């Protein structure tokens, strides 16, 4: 009755959409939700909404919405609470969307730099 | 002689170079690094011309220049390494910029999705 939605920019490029599948792939492979499925805000496909659906016709009435982005944008703030309906101008019925936050400065993504840093 | 230089996209909302902000203290904290500078894209200061120039005023002969972005897109591609004149069309003459990789889809960034799917 629950489902992870990752949300993304989305590019010209591939590189951002290649990211949300493997992310999804590895939280696929948590075994921790039941349905997880993933959208690009912006030139690519699944779009936000195709994702929600998708998530819906799948029997979610929990979607989890999870902003795979580092910091709060335009597109955290605005755009994809409009996509979600969450903020005025799809269509749910009976779900409950569950709007999280962003990455934000976690100690795991300094973590993460230092090891880019040295290359790793 | 090394200096980290974390750079970031830059926003019109101020969020982005907050969380630049906060990343720099918290690999200050942590002690690795002689020199450690922030640089943003577009729209804020430092730029990433800046935060170079600022590592080698302080005598940086190694500047490590870590992309702090989720995946790659036409700014790490394109536009940083042209900033850093790592690509023809900023000023070093005997220093070393060493460009490395953006954040990816590591098993850590799993790590904070599943916490912010259920609120932490
Ligand atoms: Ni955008
Ligand atoms: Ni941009």
């Amino acid at each position: 009755m629950e489902a992870l939605v990752l949300v993304g920019h989305g590019s010209r490029l591939p590189y951002s959409k290649e990211l949300l599948v493997k992310l999804a792939e590895k939280v696929k492979e948590r075994n921790l939700f039941p349905i997880v499925e993933i959208g690009l805000m912006e030139f690519s496909e699944p779009t936000i909404p195709q994702a929600v659906k998708k998530a819906i016709e799948q029997g979610a009435k929990r979607i989890i919405v999870v902003p795979v982005f580092l910091a709060h944008g335009i597109h955290t703030t605005r755009d994809i609470p409009r996509l979600l309906g969450l903020i005025e101008d799809e269509i749910p019925e009976d779900v409950e969307i569950i709007y999280r936050e962003p990455i934000g400065a976690d100690d795991r993504i300094v973590d993460i730099i230092i090891d880019r840093a040295f290359g790793r």
